[PDB]
C-alpha cells in the first residue's frame, strides 16, 4: 500500500549521458550505439539564438569542433548531421553501456521519467506528464538541455523526450529523439504561445482508482452519470472530454475494485463541482493527473 | 525554473540489488563489497512472523540455505550473521558494481530516495521524508522488503534506510543498514503504535523559498513574527517548533531571496491560519514538507 509519483530506475539512462560542447556552449548528449544525440542549439551562441539559421551555423562546424566527453573519456567524432532540431554525432566507439532501446513519440497525457543532467552528469529523476498542450512542467536550469524523458518495459528503454527550452512562462518544451518538437514550438529565443491546457481526465480517474485501492474512499458516492453528462462537467472545468477509449483503458481498474467507470466519473463530477472540502486524496489536496491507468496498474501490482 | 520532488539517480543503487531467498520467503538484498544485507525476516515463514525468535530461527539455517541471486549469477554464501534486524551474508565475490558508499543513520525530517525493488529487480524510484515519528509514507507491496533508501554526494551513496514492514495503518517502517529500526518498531506481525506525527516546519519554509525563487509569490505578506509567536501557531497546527538551528540552515535561502526567515515564517503563519484559499504553490494545494533547505539549494542551483 501507499501511492507515490514514482519514476523509472534511471540506471540504463545514466550510462548513456555525455557532455557535448561546441565553441563555448555546453549541454547534454545521449550516447546510444555509435551515435550521440543532442539539441541542435549546442552550435549557437547567445546572439545566434534570437533568430538562428541552423543550416548556416552548422556549415561552419567540423567533426573536431564537437567535443563529446563521457565522464573521463573523450569520444572521437567521425560524422555529424542535423535531423530536425537534433544533432547526430557519429562517434568511432559504440557505447558499452547502451541498453536495449527504442525511439518513441508519446501522446499528450502520457507520462515519463526525466533524468535531469548538467554538463553530462545526472542530477535527479522525476516523473512527469506530457501536458495536453505538449509542454512539460519540469525542473530545468541552464545546462539541462539534452536531458531526456523515457519509459522502460523490462529491459527496453523507450526514449520519448529531449529537453530543448524554457518558455517565457517557465514551462518546458522539447522534441522526440528524431528532433521533432512536441507542440508548435521552435528552437528560437522568441515568445511562443503554448495552447490552452486541460486536465487529463483519464489519469485523474486512474488516480481515483489508486486512492480506492489504497484506502482513500471518502469521495465515493451513491451516484452515477453518463459520458454525455460527465463531459458537460469536464467542459465547464477544462477537463479532457472522456471517450469510450478512455473508459476501455480504465477497465482493469474498474474490474479490480468493482466500481464501474461511470460511477467513478460521478465521484469526479462531485469533486469538480464541490472541491475537496479541505480533505486529501493520496496526500494531495488537488486532483492529480500525472498517473496514467497503466502507471496505476504497474504500481498497484509491483511490476519491475 | 520549475520545482519537482526529485529523487537521486538510482543507477549506483540498482547495481547493488540482489534477490535473497531462504526456504520459501523471497525478498531484496543489498550487495556491497563481499557482503549482502537484507531484513532478518527472510528466515521466517508466515506462522513465524506472529512472535519470531530470530536467534532460534537463524540457528536452523546454514550458509547453503540462503540463496542469493544477482540477476542471472548465483552468489556463493560463505558466512552469515545477524546484526540487530538485518542479516549479513558474506559472499565469496565482491560486487564489481559497488559504488563508494557509507552507512548513515538519518534524522527525522531528513529526506531520501527509495529504490523500490521486487525479487531483486528495481521497479521505481521516489523521494520521501523520514516522518518526525520515524515512519515513511512509501509505496511498498509484498516482496519490497529489503528495498533501500539513500542519498548521494557526488560519487558517494549514503545508505540510510532498508524497508522492513507495513504497519496496520499502511505506513512504512524500516531500519538503518546496521539493522536498528527507526522508531519504536519491532519486526513482528503485531499492531504497533507510531507516535503522533508533526509537519516538518523547516522543510515547509524551504519549500516556500523554492516557490518564491520560481515565481509563486502570492503568499508573501507585509507581516513579520518572532520565533515565540510563530511557535504558538506551529503548536496549534501540529508543526515542529522552529528553532534557531532551523533558522540557521534556512540562511542560504533567506540570503538569495532577500526575505528574512521570520518574514517567511509570517507568510507560513497566515497560510496556516487562513488556508490556501483555493490556490496552489508549486502545483500543490497543501503545505509541502518533503524538501529540506539543502534539497531546495541543490535543485535551485543544479548540483549533480
Ligand atoms: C534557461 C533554461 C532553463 N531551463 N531549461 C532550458 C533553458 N535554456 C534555454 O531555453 C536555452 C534556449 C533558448 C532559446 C531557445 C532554445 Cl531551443 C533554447
Ligand atoms: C505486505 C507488505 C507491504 N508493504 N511493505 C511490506 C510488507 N510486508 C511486511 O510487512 C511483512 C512483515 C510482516 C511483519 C513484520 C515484518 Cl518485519 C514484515
Amino acid at each position: 500500500s501507499g501511492f507515490r509519483k514514482m519514476a523509472f530506475p534511471s540506471g540504463k539512462v545514466e550510462g548513456c549521458m555525455v557532455q557535448v560542447t561546441c565553441g563555448t556552449t555546453t549541454l547534454n548528449g545521449l550516447w546510444l550505439d555509435d551515435v550521440v544525440y543532442c539539441p541542435r542549439h549546442v552550435i549557437c551562441t547567445s546572439e545566434d539564438m534570437l533568430n538562428p539559421n541552423y543550416e548556416d551555423l552548422l556549415i561552419r562546424k567540423s567533426n573536431h569542433n564537437f567535443l563529446v566527453q563521457a565522464g573521463n573519456v573523450q569520444l572521437r567524432v567521425i560524422g555529424h548531421s542535423m535531423q530536425n532540431c537534433v544533432l547526430k554525432l557519429k562517434v568511432d566507439t559504440a557505447n558499452p553501456k547502451t541498453p536495449k532501446y527504442k525511439f518513441v513519440r508519446i501522446q499528450p497525457g502520457q507520462t515519463f521519467s526525466v533524468l535531469a543532467c548538467y554538463n553530462g552528469s545526472p542530477s535527479g529523476v522525476y516523473q512527469c506528464a506530457m501536458r495536453p498542450n505538449f509542454t512539460i512542467k519540469g525542473s530545468f536550469l541552464n545546462g539541462s538541455c539534452g536531458s531526456v524523458g523515457f519509459n522502460i518495459d523490462y529491459d527496453c528503454v523507450s526514449f520519448c523526450y529531449m529537453h530543448h527550452m524554457e518558455l517565457p512562462t517557465g514551462v518546458h518544451a522539447g522534441t522526440d529523439l528524431e528532433g521533432n518538437f512536441y507542440g508548435p514550438f521552435v528552437d528560437r529565443q522568441t515568445a511562443q504561445a503554448a495552447g490552452t491546457d486541460t486536465t487529463i481526465t483519464v489519469n485523474v480517474l486512474a488516480w481515483l482508482y489508486a486512492a480506492v485501492i489504497n484506502g482513500d474512499r471518502w469521495f465515493l458516492n451513491r451516484f452515477t452519470t453518463t459520458l454525455n453528462d460527465f463531459n458537460l462537467v469536464a467542459m465547464k472545468y477544462n477537463y479532457e472530454p472522456l471517450t469510450q477509449d478512455h473508459v476501455d483503458i480504465l477497465g482493469p481498474l474498474s474490474a479490480q475494485t468493482g466500481i464501474a467507470v461511470l460511477d467513478m466519473c460521478a465521484s469526479l463530477k462531485e469533486l469538480l463541482q464541490n472541491g475537496m472540502n479541505g480533505r486529501t486524496i493520496l496526500g494531495s489536496a488537488l486532483l492529480e493527473d500525472e498517473f496514467t491507468p497503466f502507471d496505476v496498474v504497474r504500481q498497484c501490482s509491483g511490476v519491475t
